[PDB]
């Protein structure tokens, strides 16, 4: 199994794209190679690369090359998402999609022009490198149609089931008539498990890209629901990537954990460690997990304002470039996961209904009902990860 | 009077300033002094100086100084408006104050404590320049209040009168702290002069800042009502001037005309020439008129997109510098504009009843109104531009 990291640059953040210094990202590289982590996940800023629809900036793909580049000097692999967009509660939307210029995100004529231009063009430069790998359209760019109760987007961009598949195929078919080596993913956060009614859904999770992709954060109903301490809050990874499965028709289907992380609002810097050890040590036999990638490798720099405050201590390393406890716990898990010993599930499968081609009756699986409760318990008890299945 | 433009760069437009090419900056401003306009207004962009509340960039102020300098190359007056923002129908706005971290740009503590530090460290280094004159807080910043049913802004900051107030009153304050010998405004569209609930108001206008400034656009509501070619088209400045003057108290205040051009809306190419000169004939006598400036100097690229298409023909020259008809229409008549030939006007004043401190009533003024119809009338009968006088209603 591979294992890296979200790159969050110790220095400027996600602004560093703007003064950007290579030999800053060269020393964060160097950092989480010496780890022994494999590869990152990069994150361009749509405004700084399409200003304007009509203007992809051919420095803004210049400067991705060079941090692919150096990247790779220290052997690490590399995937970029395309479109951010959503970074950390942030909204990074050039000014042609927003006030008086908004328009969908998802089905605008015009809008996916120019979407399909920027990813055209970022995919021609990236099958030049030899160390990456591939794209995933953007980071949880699926939230721009987030309408549940608890969390919908201010600026929601209305979009039905097929508006949302037609959108992804559009992307990554771009991608793959560019780059036709390449890897294409989505990614998304839980509400695709989750919310019945949001329109990306977990039949497009399990069919469209390379792989299924899973982010695992616990601080919004895992936490509060469990608290501190709770095995539920180590075992949500693995009851996610199991309920991937479920939903999954094909047993060669691919996993990749995209995104994994310790927040302070739960687990405290003096839990980090155990924390980090016990979610890998229960991930390690996840059938068809290709990876894991950590949120995120450096802590974010407390000069820069406004934040969530649990965003600014999820690094592996300090914002001054020391390694923490749970990075170390990491290092040593490195040959248990690089190994991936399987196990051959024999349980009974806990089951439950929700509608393929809609989605519907999916937040069944919520964190705040019985069915995760009772996989923890049964995951506590046993030590062995129950399967999940789809009734037919 | 002073005369010049609002500077909208021609290799880029201003996504020219991530990739700034100061030889490219050097040919537009060669073309502007050629024309023998003497001021230039800038306008950096607010996601760019200041893309977390907590990081103003020093390499984005150093840019900005740049580019005030290659200015200075050609002797060009340059003022700089602080928070863009609002720029030809597009929105320049840092992540920090949109979608999940959208709060109020005019009223929250926050937003309001990084809008003073931008502006301070903006207002640091221009005093340093000798050609910088001062700011303005930013370009037509109140349209993020904007509330009328043709023209409410679409994730709108909701503030009172009072708030408006208090919002000027730190953000200019902050500017004379910083920079006393500096001059400062506020700009804006003509929903302050016209829409009765709009929180900024006639009074904030001719109280807050050095010089009234004016906005004056013809193409949403004078257009629309008068058609291509009627006189009110080139009125239009003077009434909106002769408003100010009237809402003013003090004969002494100053007026700055910020921004007036020829919309292709109303104004057909072969009509700009005729558009210039009838427009600036009708200003030369404005009493207290310290500068014109022409929105605006270079056309916008068509490799840019998404425009509203007006927006594209409003420059002085083309997009690769060749002066337009309107340009050399405008050099002829600078010696006209330096002299300023003042006119004692002894007419009845045109009388309108509006409300000083809320702005109540100000909508009688309006270019669909019978008031703006009866000054055009008159002007183009007399001549002379009438004078308007306010009646303050009771409350």
């Amino acid at each position: 199994m591979k294992i890296g990291a979200n790159y969050t640059p110790s220095q400027g953040w996600f602004h560093s794209w703007l003064d950007l210094d290579i030999d800053a990202t060269r020393r964060d590289f160097e950092g989480i190679a010496q780890l022994g982590l494999d590869h990152v996940r990069l994150f361009p800023l749509w405004p700084l690369l399409q200003p304007n629809r009509g203007l992809v900036r051919p420095r803004a793909l210049d400067d991705v090359v060079s941090v692919v580049r150096a990247a790779g000097e220290f052997d690490l692999e590399v995937t970029v998402d395309a479109l951010n967009g959503h970074l950390s509660s942030y909204d990074f939307l050039p000014p042609w999609v927003i006030t008086w210029h908004t328009s969908n995100l998802f089905t605008d004529p015009l809008v996916k022009a120019g979407q399909t231009d920027l990813i055209s063009q970022l995919a021609t430069r990236l099958r030049e490198e030899p160390n990456a790998t591939g794209m995933t359209v953007g980071n949880e760019f699926p939230q721009y149609a987030a309408l549940a109760p608890g969390h919908h987007h201010p600026t929601r961009s209305e979009c039905t089931v097929d508006d949302a598949q037609t959108w992804l195929e559009t992307m990554l078919g771009t991608m793959r008539d560019q780059w036709p080596d390449g890897r294409f993913w989505f990614g998304f956060d839980d509400d695709l498990w989750f919310v019945d009614d949001h329109p990306f859904t977990p039949r497009h999770a399990v069919t469209q890209g390379s792989a299924t992709t899973v982010h695992s954060w616990v601080f919004a109903q895992v936490g509060p629901r469990f608290g501190e301490g709770h095995p539920a809050l180590t075992w949500f990874p693995r009851y996610l990537l199991e309920l991937a499965r479920a939903w999954s028709h094909d047993p060669e289907r691919p996993l990749w954990l995209q995104e994994v992380g310790a927040p302070r609002t739960h687990v405290p810097d003096s839990s980090s460690a155990a924390f980090m050890t016990t979610t890998m040590a229960s991930l390690t036999s996840t059938p068809g997990l290709e990876a894991i990638t950590w949120w995120c490798s450096h802590d974010v720099s407390r000069d820069l304002l406004d934040f969530p405050e649990l965003e600014y201590s999820l690094g592996l390393f300090t914002n001054d470039g020391k390694p923490k406890p749970e990075a170390l716990a990491l290092s040593d898990m490195l040959p248990d996961l690089h190994n991936a010993q399987p196990q051959h599930q024999l349980d009974e499968p806990l089951e439950f209904s929700a509608n393929w081609d809609t989605g519907a009756g999916r937040s069944v699986c919520s964190p705040m009902g019985d069915l995760f409760a009772q996989w923890v318990d049964q995951a506590e008890q046993t030590g062995r990860a129950p399967r999940l299945a789809l009734r037919p």
